[PDB]
């Protein structure tokens, strides 16, 4: 449930036709931590479960505490993971329209990936969600160099993490009915736009 690795697994030959990467929050547990499922089994609905690839960001991203007050909310070892797994599901599966999200340290860490990005990988990422955003206030709400309109974010009143400071109250524990609905439903309609039906 908490460990998915569709991309990493899968390959050419059976090639979903949308992949969803998703960084975990600090501590979290496998590589989707409590969010992440949530939201899978809403795309999986949405599309079949082989029309799409679930992928958490596991490897070096250890979702360490203490890397939180790096400069960009992760360490950039974090940040060459993901961007190594865009990199690949471009390989596997180029035709694949791409999702991306990311919880708290995840938050950081999507948004400072997908700014890396080559631009032509990043065009294929249809939608993005955040979910308590430790970058938001600094980021005006954003992620560098990726359209506003592919961006949403999910920042709890009283979640203090979305005011610029790094301090963890339950306001920021309570994502989960954003994860089950909201979250799930504006990628579903970002993919739509971009393949139909
Ligand atoms: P994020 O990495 O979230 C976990 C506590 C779930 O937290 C920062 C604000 C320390």
């Amino acid at each position: 449930r908490t460990t998915r690795d569709d991309l990493i697994n899968g390959n050419s030959a059976s090639c979903a036709d949308v992949i969803f990467i998703y960084a975990r929050g600090s501590t979290e547990t496998g590589n989707l931590g409590t969010l992440g499922p949530s939201i899978a089994s809403n795309l999986e609905s949405a599309f079949g479960k082989d029309g799409v690839w679930i992928q958490g960001v596991g490897g070096a991203y250890r979702a360490t505490l203490g890397d939180n007050a790096l400069p960009r909310g992760t360490s950039s070892a974090a940040i060459r993971e993901m961007l190594g797994l865009f990199q690949q599901a471009n390989t596997k599966c180029p035709d694949a329209t791409l999702i991306a999200g990311g919880y708290s340290q995840g938050a950081a860490l999507a948004a400072a990936s997908i700014e890396d990005l080559d631009s032509a990988i990043r065009d294929k990422i249809a939608g993005t969600v955040l979910f308590g955003y430790t970058k938001n206030l600094q980021n005006r709400g954003r992620i560098p160099n990726y359209p506003a309109d592919r961006t949403k974010v999910f920042c709890n009143t009283g979640d203090l993490v979305c005011t610029g400071s790094l301090i963890v109250a339950a306001p920021h524990l309570a994502y989960g009915p954003d994860a089950r609905g909201p979250a799930p439903e504006f990628l579903i309609e970002k993919v739509r736009a971009v393949r139909g039906s």
